[PDB]
DNA sequence: GCACAATTTAACACTTTTGTCAAG
């Protein structure tokens, strides 16, 4: 369940607070619907209360989960196919998937490769867009704007952030 | 869309020609 003021995630919307629940008229009878808003978008969202766990509606990590993610961010890697197709495809799916542990785990190998040989014009967006959801997630949990939030990664990276 | 061989270009170290000056 999600109360009015719960801090949640709605892929790929990064983070947003739930405003409440309402009966939206969809087709036939109106099932209950959760409401996820994003002030840094001015968008809007309606999430069915039936199976919230099927839309990948997770919740912002707690301040306790910062170090673990950082540790899997600095070191943790993972092999990927050589031809750009499968590799970038996988990375993309992982991105839209909305999984901070997987996005960070990915960011690790992507980082190891970026300063070695160097990152293709594709995997670059697959890195940037990856660090984006992270930097904002940190801003949701620790309530510190993308300035400070991005200032976090600098430690477990070795370099600053864009 | 990308790794890369192919070929072009700007890069530059340096040699030789050509305009030039004070003095016969």
């Amino acid at each position: 369940e999600f109360r009015p003021g719960d801090k949640v995630v709605l892929p790929p919307y990064g983070v947003g607070v739930v405003a409440g629940i309402a009966q939206r008229s969809v087709s036939g009878v109106s099932r209950a619907y959760y409401q996820v808003d994003f002030p840094g978008s001015r968008s809007k969202a309606y999430v069915p209360v039936e199976a919230p766990h099927s839309v990948g509606l997770r919740k912002a990590l707690a301040p306790e989960e910062v170090p673990v993610i950082l540790d899997l961010l600095k070191n943790g890697r993972m092999p990927l196919p050589k031809q750009w197709a499968a590799r970038h495809r996988k990375t993309s799916e992982i991105l839209a998937d909305g999984n901070p542990y997987r996005i960070a785990q990915m960011a690790g190998q992507l980082r190891a490769w970026e300063v070695e040989r160097g990152l293709p014009d594709l995997d670059r967006q697959a890195l940037r867009r990856a660090i984006h959801l992270l930097a904002e997630e940190v801003a949701q949990s620790l309530e510190i704007t993308v300035q400070e939030a991005k200032r976090l990664f600098e430690e477990a990276w070795g370099e600053e952030l864009n």
